[PDB]
RNA sequence: AUCG
């Protein structure tokens, strides 16, 4: 308890709890990709999104899901490149069966 | 950008 104690492991554990994250590997991933403090910066920004009530998730049908609101942060984030944004949650957990020629 |  001196500065913020933004240890990325603690951070990832914090985000997932606060967003009630279903797929906590993702919420921890944001941490890994953007940075330990950068994730906490988002925690403060989530309150800013909270006061405005903004979120459109991948489907748009569900609107303002707790974790999803934080997902909005990757779009609402001021200083992060969109490539990282796509790389984090837009890939989700997709893998490749040798792309086309899956020699089984 | 949270529909497995």
């Amino acid at each position: 308890g001196a500065m913020a104690e933004d240890s990325q492991e603690k951070v990832a554990d914090e985000i997932s709890f606060r967003l009630q994250e279903p797929k906590k590997d993702l919420i921890a991933r944001v941490v890994r990709i953007i940075g330990n403090k950068k994730a906490i910066e988002l925690l403060m920004e989530t309150a800013e999104v909270e006061q405005n009530g903004g979120l459109f998730i991948m489907n748009g049908s569900r609107r303002r899901t707790p974790g999803g609101v934080f997902l909005n942060l990757l779009k609402n984030t001021p200083s992060i490149s969109e490539e990282q944004i796509k790389d984090i949650f837009y890939i989700e957990n997709q893998k490749e069966y040798e792309n086309k020629k899956a020699a089984r």
